[PDB]
């Protein structure tokens, strides 16, 4: 079935683009005085699962939690067990991703696709196990694992939207989890490693010395292929990573937009791009992360951000940020009136 | 009474600042990691009719429109009858701005300073005249006729406090105001004019160096004086462009922010700040507008918007775009959960 959604996610839909051009066109304003949010308008009316129209309903925001072994490397500078107390607060509604998605009326779906800890009630399980395998040593997960778990979590995602959710965020919390993420950005960008190593969550620069090492290392002992996505997952990926792979395929699968958020995020975007181009066309981006591998993955993805922030918490949090920008385009393409009916017409 | 409002603009609260970033820093997240999202919410916390805390309660965007003498030298593509024509499609809710301001939950008022048509019922009337002059022949309007403007849009604006607003947008409607925008940054940043001037509402670009002709022909005529914002505008400004800076200064006397637009109101942000330094704390970037002189102007208010989407519709619809931000600034300092954890 892995090999049947990747097959069956659709084209977009041309001529409802070809549509909403000639309608954006008509509107109450100079042609193209509206830039990115005209193209951004015509970009979701091609999405087969929208109404061949920009429209949005519900809107969820699905948080991938999953602790690292290559935490075990220093390069990390919070406990681990800080994964399984970020997602405990995530049911509590007092992290950033869960009070920027209250402010944009999306819900926030914790996953936990493998933390280190006991189960937490509240959150989905997805365990694939306590911890995925230290990448600098040998593999993140086998094969397998990581399939099962892409499966799992579209047709999670797919569900969503048959339940009326028309509008995805994605986000992760994982501590070392820019670890993996920056090892694929290198394998599928060919960066090198120390292009595209940052901070993270406040690593101190005397310390990106060994994690660019550890990186190097994990794509040594690994071999990943960056012409097969999975197998790059599966090595110097992570279980938050291939999760968040997953909704994005899901999403693309039932013909929906999914926002990204910062670095972790463009990295699986890069994976799901790799395994299925036909997800390209249901990306959106939010914002351009402060994260040092950003313009490298993004210019990669061919993809400029709306949203300059200097934002770097992950979570999800600048996906939620950016969803009033998705609804502004509806609204524009909808509520505002047309030249034609003040006689506005020049020559 | 000008003057009395000019230096009675309060100075941003330290202690408040100083509060707020202590209290950023202790939320559950690495310190520092929602980047503008911080420094926007103590910038706001400063503020002092926000009462020492980021904050939002209601919301307005003031759209000033007027007409422009210069439309008459051929540097707008649309017929000037299309400013009132829009100004009453202001009142229908159809508009760029009003669709992005319900959708932001602001409320938009429509103020004509100087339409050349008869008054529009529904809008508010702060008519100066009929249009202004024609800044390629003359100045746009009296050293007087702007002093009053001014005042009366500042009094306006810091009014709708006691109706619980507490961040306003600034916008206008104007055939051919983008000529005046550009000459006003061209005077105040020392640019010339072929370096600020941009296509406006889909100027054809066949037309562009005459309307670089008459943006320097416009500052020669007049001889504005840069280190006098007030002549500035009176000169080689126009009625929505003073309105602009009037909401600005209004505002800014409240304590109160505003996010400014595009182009039009970057090149009234300069005239503010000019006439009012104390005025800067105040103003809030909403995006980097596709218009050519942006990047200049931006950097001459050392500005940098959060939003790059291209845009350059003006009405304050950028605005509009941005005043979600503003929120989330809000719901991360009041709704966020709290923190030696950290390994050597
Ligand atoms: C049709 C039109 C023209 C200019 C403008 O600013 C808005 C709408
Ligand atoms: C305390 C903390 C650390 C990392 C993180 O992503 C969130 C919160």
């Amino acid at each position: 079935t892995l090999h049947a959604l990747l097959r069956d996610i659709p084209a977009p839909d041309a001529e409802a683009m070809a549509r909403a051009q000639q309608h954006i066109d008509g509107l109450l304003k100079p042609p193209g005085s509206l830039g990115r949010l005209e193209t951004l308008a015509v970009q979701l009316a091609g999405m087969p699962g929208l109404n061949g129209t920009p429209q949005v309903g519900e809107k969820a925001v699905l948080v991938m939690c999953a602790d690292h072994g290559v935490w075990d490397e220093g390069v990390a500078v919070y406990p681990k067990i800080v994964t399984a107390i970020m997602a405990a607060n995530m049911t509590r509604g007092t992290t950033g991703v869960c009070v920027l998605a209250a402010q944009a009326g999306a819900k926030v779906h914790v996953i936990d696709v493998g933390i280190d800890a006991e189960p937490i009630p509240g959150v989905v399980n997805m365990r694939v196990a306590r911890g995925c395998g230290n990448i600098a040593v040998g593999p993140a997960m086998s094969r397998l694992q990581a399939e099962a778990l892409l499966l799992e979590v579209s047709r999670y995602t797919c569900d969503l939207a048959q339940r009326g959710v028309t509008l995805f965020g994605v986000g992760e919390m994982g501590m070392a989890n820019t670890t993996p993420a920056a090892a694929m950005v290198s394998v599928f960008t060919g960066s090198d490693a120390k292009e595209v190593v940052g901070i993270g969550a406040n690593l101190p620069p005397s310390r990106i010395d060994n994690k660019v090492d550890v990186v190097r290392r994990a794509i040594a002992i690994n071999q990943p292929n960056p012409r097969d996505g999975i197998d790059v997952l599966s090595k110097v990926g992570g279980f938050d990573l291939v999760g968040m792979t997953g909704v994005m395929l899901g999403a693309a699968r039932c013909g929906l937009p999914v926002l990204l958020d910062g670095f972790l995020s463009y990295s699986a975007a890069l994976a799901a791009c790799q395994i299925a181009p036909a997800v390209r066309p249901y990306l959106i981006p939010s914002h351009f992360s402060a994260e040092k591998g950003a313009r490298i993955a993004l210019a990669h993805l061919s993809m400029e951000p709306y949203l300059h922030m200097a934002m770097r918490l992950g979570e999800g949090s600048g996906a939620a940020l950016a969803m009033p920008i998705v609804e502004a385009a509806c609204a524009m393409f909808h509520n505002m009136g047309e030249l034609a009916a003040s006689n506005i017409v020049l020559p």
